[PDB]
């Protein structure tokens, strides 16, 4: 590895943040763009950004300076012939990024490194035309490129693997961590974090909960940073629905990548989150907080509660049951007693949902149970599965499929979805840790009840559920 | 409160408007850029109601008071006059859009802008034009004046209040509205889908001539027209692009999937009626649907008996009301020849032997069945026959437009009666057919088929799951 | 009776169909608009028929002959004689339609109007054609005077009496006409598919390299070529193109579904032979597949008894033929070590071993074979293998285009051994290996997978209950 000059194209965010990168890390960076207004702009930013981490004290003086003196704004394309490494930034449409790299092909020597910071993009496509196309990469930054740690190596189908290699010890040297993809639809992250924002969607459709009440099952259940809906506000509307129908219409219309009417009802009606005050919640007024269901009272209490094993406890004649997937009323029928369905994890926040049959005097037995260990108790509709168990066996899902179709090893794609979306665990250890026959068993119901192909449990899993019944 | 209706467009199903319109005491503002298919269509509507006054439902005195309430014009800015507008133009998405934006200071500020588009979201409509909240759909069903439906199509901003003042006006019309979200086909061409789409499939698989099937769903089921004689005066064009039109706006979801079959009558130019040719020959007279020969005395059972899950054993045979298997399945699993039969109360009935049986065990049950004085049409052993098939399919639509919130039940109910006439409403029509019964006969089918398309939704699970537990 | 004939078209198929007609006695009108192009067609025709008077396949005098008989013209008003047209143009909808129109009125109602289309309807080529009866499609084969099969493609209006001349004329060229109605890839095109889209599928999971993909359905099956080197030779962007164009007329059928890993190579410019790199490696030799090694006569079998059919019995091992089910399912269901072997008639075979099994047991089940004289390929623990997998999916697809109508059973299957060159009809291929294995297999590999993609077709379903008897 060698290394020394990068040129950065474009001028805009991400541009910006990755020239921060590559020169507060000793190298000198070529920033290109045609307009020498926006690269005084950029520069103007990177310089106010570094200066108040000065002030702060997060940086030395020093490393702001020699920072500062090693962005070199350009406005010709020719002196980009100097560097070891181009990180092209700027338009993501196909036929405009397939001419840049066709200029860098002639510009530069046929050993530089030509990569791409685009998401949507196929590598191969790109480097398709071009002189030398096993120096053409994928080096995927995330928003804000200095604070997010996670980078994705994308190879083309012609990349050459010792390119990888460079680029790997690259962003390590540059306090990054990287993760080795393939070219297809989504890399890593944006295709394993698809079920987090689909399953509140179709929760959201059939009214099963207020979408804080979501939120909150993801967030203080799961341990989620965020809930999936305030988080697409954050993101933006249009821009988190742009991602889930193009991961959709690359792979050719599979139905576990589906769009939502509810979701596209906000785009096109302009409710564009956060950024223009409206989204599925308002950001004028400020946010609320969840509260749960009031404490029952002392003499509501049980006679004999017994915990039993398989996620079952026996409170009086109440069988209060963690979702296996199937409704506390299809439960309740079948063993002529009261049931209360519980979806919980480790977080304080818990949903249920009562069967329909059930006195109210049996539901309250098990709120007070509940309410008795600490929990936050929020009731739901009798959905299956519920929300934090059916979104995370989704996700789960998902991440086996990537890695039985060789999109990324294991150990990168929990890697990808601890930095890049900061999940509590990666998926597969994730699935470890809650049991492959469990979410085999959830995600087989789920199947079963909706009778959609989306609920269908990828090969890898069944592969997986047999070898942990093996140890059994 | 609506003095002066502005109608944009002046195809046919604005003339049928402007005329419930005007015959209700509205002064009517009729509008296209062409000037000589203005008076070409109200010319149409004084062709039309000169035949209701020779009948005596209008006198000729208050026929020509509505004929002078349609105002023609060919300028735009003329309209601020108009309480209520009602766009039934081309159905195109920059037509609309361009249209709404000069009709926000054109007309004055809480001015109710509606459409009656089929196929376009209400909401993209509404959204870069001045006060969104008076923007709706008002969705009127060929013709207008003899079709007692109106859906009233609510986009993301339509205040409460405006549905209110729209249903309001349409009850004033003689017609009954419905409310409804904007999601593609909205309550009627959404629900209805399925009606036509399992008698492509039928007629694909080659299970009956298309006038047995027509006369089962007809005189059987007890529906106005037969689904292939439909599409054939809807237009197989129209009816076509309307099941495309919802299928693409699903993002391709299969139980609303096009037919091989219809598409290429409609690339062949044969269109239905108005070509003279599409299903049927238009050209040339009807054979009514036969029903088999009446068996002789003769052949007359020895024992019938009836017996629980709707199965009657005649003899040595066995006569099963179908729940999705087929005769044959049915006749090696029990060992005994089996008759599968598809009815409902209509005097029409389809059948289908199993292969196995001997042809005198058939006989046995075609002769018990014309004993009750039913006529019998032999059909293909085809998995859920021709009627329970494809009500079980339009109750399943029913009851998922229910569970996503598009419309209430008793709405869902109405639109079904009064648009497209079915003699009852689905999800009435579910509970009294059996919730259980349904749900097994769709499970049957997921199963034949492996298809996602015969899917049991969720909702009714949950109401076969609480008649169970009655 | 046909004499003159005019083919429109100047290409690869556009020569190969006039050196067909010319070569069995028919005066041949070859159009094109361009001049250059026409001498180039006839200076190729030439080539071809010299290099065989050399290497003493055709005489002198029979070889001139037949090269009289190719007429060049640029006047569509010269086609005017022709009994019978065949069209191999551009395949842009409008430029054949606006083509078909101009010949309706140069030549007589009775000459026959044909077009070698393989993507586009005949019934919208024909929609506004005078007399569209006589419009039909006569598909052929690259290369046309090598490739015995023409596909005879009916439109909605195409008569009865144009089939049987055309049948008759195609047999006279030394060709096998198959009659079938104009649907997405018609038959071969259609049933084709699953042989190059299961291979995709196991390349993306990497279940075996290759050429051991290739051995399996070559030298196991006993495909005159594996599926990804055929797909070498047929040219990447070629082959995608007809799944893509498949896929999109079946409005995105999952059975018909692209494949990422042909797509990376289309769009990566590695097209195979043609460019030197496809899947594999065309500017550098290729070795053979080796298989396994010989394991020693230490690892003999103590008892070899065959169980209940399919299951074979070594001591510690059983040798189990692949059902859909993974070697790892019935090892830990069975408690007992699981080989699945995946064989057909020819000498390779593949295996795979259970994760449980140790690696000593494995190697009786493989030592075993190989003295049966077998060569034994390991791969990964893949639900239906390779062959078996592949062929089940093969016959599903010939069993779903007969039960929707497309063509007869026969002509279904000798356009399979004729077009494609497939070691049997895939229908009777079926009966051969037994209804019921193949069902067991697609709904053991449908409830592994939980895709639509694997679902058993109706017609299966009836075979596999037919079978149960006798
Ligand atoms: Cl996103
Ligand atoms: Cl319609
Ligand atoms: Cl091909």
């Amino acid at each position: 590895l060698n290394v020394q000059t990068v040129a950065v194209i474009g001028s805009g965010t991400m541009g910006a943040g990755i020239a921060e990168v590559a020169a507060s890390h000793g190298h000198q960076v070529l920033l290109y763009d045609i307009s020498a207004e926006a690269l005084t702009r950029a520069i103007d930013g990177i310089h106010a950004r570094l200066n108040s981490r000065v002030t702060r004290g997060k940086l030395t003086a020093e490393t702001c300076e020699r920072t500062l003196k090693r962005l070199i704004p350009v406005t010709d394309i020719h002196a980009l012939a100097a560097a070891d490494l181009v990180i092209e930034a700027a338009s993501e449409r196909l036929e405009v990024k397939k001419a840049l790299f066709a200029q860098l092909a002639e510009v530069c020597p046929p050993q530089t490194l030509l990569t791409t910071n685009t998401s949507s993009i196929s590598i191969t496509a790109i480097a398709a035309e071009i002189k030398n196309p096993e120096r053409v990469a994928g080096l995927h930054f995330f928003n804000p490129a200095p604070v997010m740690k996670l980078v994705e190596v994308v190879s083309g189908l012609a990349t050459a693997a010792e390119v990888v290699e460079q680029l790997c010890e690259l962003t390590l040297s540059w306090g990054k961590q990287p993760v080795r993809c393939h070219s297809t639809p989504g890399f890593i992250v944006n295709r394993v974090a698809r079920p987090y924002y689909s399953e509140a969607w179709r929760a959201l459709e059939e009214q099963v909960a207020a979408p804080e009440v979501i939120d909150a099952a993801l967030r203080d259940g799961a341990g989620f940073p965020m809930g999936p809906l305030e988080l697409t506000d954050l993101i933006g509307q249009d821009v988190n629905f742009a991602v889930t129908c193009s991961v959709f219409n690359a792979f050719w219309q599979e139905r576990r990548f589906l769009p939502s009417l509810v979701q596209q009802e906000l785009v096109i009606g302009g409710r564009l989150g956060k950024k223009s005050g409206l989204g599925v919640y308002d950001w004028r007024a400020e946010r609320e907080a969840v509260v749960g269901l009031e404490a029952v009272s002392d003499s509501f209490s049980p006679m004999k509660v017994e915990k039993k094993s398989d996620g079952v406890t026996e409170i009086d004649d109440v069988l209060l049951i963690e979702t296996q997937g199937e409704t506390a009323q299809a439960l309740a029928i079948r063993l002529a007693r009261p049931v209360v369905v519980i979806d919980k994890m480790a977080g304080k926040v818990v949903t249920i949902a009562a069967a329909a049959v059930n006195p109210d005097s049996a539901t309250r037995k098990a709120i007070y149970y509940l309410q008795q260990q600490g929990k936050t108790v929020l009731q739901i509709a009798d959905y299956p599965g519920m929300l934090i168990w059916r979104t995370v066996a989704m996700i789960i899902n998902e991440a086996l499929d990537a890695l039985q179709k060789g999109v990324a090893s294991e150990q990168d794609i929990d890697t990808a979805m601890r930095l890049g979306v900061n999940y509590p665990y990666g998926p597969l250890a994730w699935g470890a840790q809650l049991g492959w026959q469990r979410i085999l068993r959830l995600l087989e119901n789920l199947q079963h009840h909706y009778g959609e192909e989306r609920y269908r449990p990828c090969s890898l899993l069944r592969q997986r559920a047999l070898l942990e019944s093996g140890y059994e």
